[PDB]
């Protein structure tokens, strides 16, 4: 079981085309991922439990994890292009 958070702080009030996108990826693989959303300020507990974690921006703390930048998830096109790195290791 793998579980990705997504932090992200420039309009929308919540990750939507992110998770949406996604949650519709995971299935099409058929893994077991599951994905998770939380606050910017609700990572820092969730570090630990977490094991991958996505963000656009405000990415300056002592993280426990290969971060990655949610820069490609800016309109909902580059996700194939990220997606293939993170899922370098969820299903390595």
């Amino acid at each position: 079981m793998k579980q990705v958070l997504v932090a992200c702080g420039a309009g929308i009030a919540t990750s939507t085309v992110v998770n949406n996108a996604i949650e519709e990826m995971a299935k099409e693989h058929n893994i077991k991922v599951d994905i998770k959303q939380i606050k910017i300020t609700e990572v820092g507990p969730y570090e630990d439990t977490a094991d991958l974690l996505v963000t656009t921006a405000m990415t300056k703390k002592e993280y426990k994890f290969p971060v990655i930048n949610a820069r490609n998830f800016l309109t909902g096109i580059g996700i194939e292009e990220t997606k293939q790195q993170i899922l370098t290791e969820l299903q390595k």
